[PDB]
């Protein structure tokens, strides 16, 4: 069976922000208790496991149980790399002073430099930009490889953002095309609805373009970003988005990795494609 070499560990839904396109909502509140996320981990690290992504929800809601995840796999497991995406507004330098050896890389999602975008948007109130350059500061101070994540969509896809790039000089700059999962955004019903927030192949195409200059740029249009990454739920089940749709296997703390991975889709020539294997820690 295939090899989960890079996990993405969405371990609660819950979020402080209102992202009009969010793709993974707020439907549960469930989170692991520790002993069982340790366990799911370590099986994860026994079958290969070499990079894990602490995502959600907003990770920073759960700084214990976050900072143990995180001290647990740089400590005891010794991954590789041990990253964190989150939307900013509840990261504190206290953290970052006492887990930041542990952490290898920080993501902070900013769609935007143009405050009224961020707040149209729902991801802000007008300081993600101030925020964003003080994480910056603070993963410099801690050793932590700084990175930004950016979802291109109609509010921002005709923005210049070189200015602010040549200044922030994060190593990583994911640009993410909108992307619709049913279930999560895709319906009337659903918690979300992205579809008025949609571009096309060439406005995505063109944004890429207008940042050409920036060697940090990963660009995900949905053919890539679809089925390319291994996504393991607040049940730690792993998400088949073969349909489009989130569809969870078995918890891999019920029937372990291999029965659950079994028959989740993961395209590993897509993951290759979008540069999921990387230069992911300071060593590297
Ligand atoms: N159909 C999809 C595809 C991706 N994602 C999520 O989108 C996020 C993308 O964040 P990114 O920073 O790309 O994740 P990493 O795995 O850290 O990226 P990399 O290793 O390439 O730096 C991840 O949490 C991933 O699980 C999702 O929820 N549904
Ligand atoms: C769902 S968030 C979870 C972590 C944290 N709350 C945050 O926003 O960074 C994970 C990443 O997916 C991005 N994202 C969210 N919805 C998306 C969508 N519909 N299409 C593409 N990227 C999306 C986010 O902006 C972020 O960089
Ligand atoms: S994308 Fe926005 S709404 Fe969705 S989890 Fe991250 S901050 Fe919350
Ligand atoms: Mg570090
Ligand atoms: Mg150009």
């Amino acid at each position: 069976g295939q090899v989960p070499v890079s996990v993405n560990y969405h371990f609660s839904r819950k979020c402080n922000k209102e992202c009009l396109f969010c793709f993974h909502t707020a439907t549960t509140s469930h989170v692991e208790k520790p002993e069982n996320a340790k366990r799911g981990l370590t099986l994860l690290k026994q079958a290969g496991m070499k990079k894990i992504n602490f995502a959600g929800g907003e990770p920073f809601l759960y700084p214990k149980f976050l900072g143990e995840m995180i001290d647990f796999c740089k400590e005891t497991l010794q991954l590789e790399s041990v990253s964190i995406v989150t939307n900013g507004s509840l990261v504190k330098e206290q953290f970052l002073q006492k887990h930041g050896r542990n952490i290898d890389i920080l993501a902070v999602s900013c769609d935007s430099f143009n405050e009224a975008t961020n707040i149209k948007i729902g991801r802000g109130s007008g300081d993600n930009v101030q925020k964003l350059y003080e994480i910056g500061s603070w993963c410099q101070k801690y050793d932590i490889k700084f990175k930004l994540n950016t979802v291109v969509n109609k509010f921002n896809h005709l923005e210049d953002m070189n200015d602010h790039l040549n200044a922030l000089q994060p190593f990583r700059w994911k640009c993410f095309q909108v992307l619709i999962i049913e279930g999560e955004n895709d319906s009337d019903k659903t918690l979300r609805n992205a579809h008025s927030l949609t571009i096309s192949d060439d406005e995505f195409d063109r944004f890429c373009e207008r940042h050409s200059s920036q060697t940090c740029l990963v660009p995900e249009p949905n053919r890539l970003m679809a089925k390319s990454y291994l996504i393991l739920d607040e049940y730690m089940r792993f998400l088949n988005c073969t349909g489009g749709r989130k569809d969870p296997s078995k918890s891999i703390l019920e029937v372990g990795v291999q029965q659950a991975l079994q028959a989740v889709f993961w395209d590993e020539e897509a993951f290759v494609e979008r540069g999921g294997i990387y230069d992911w820690n300071k060593s590297s």
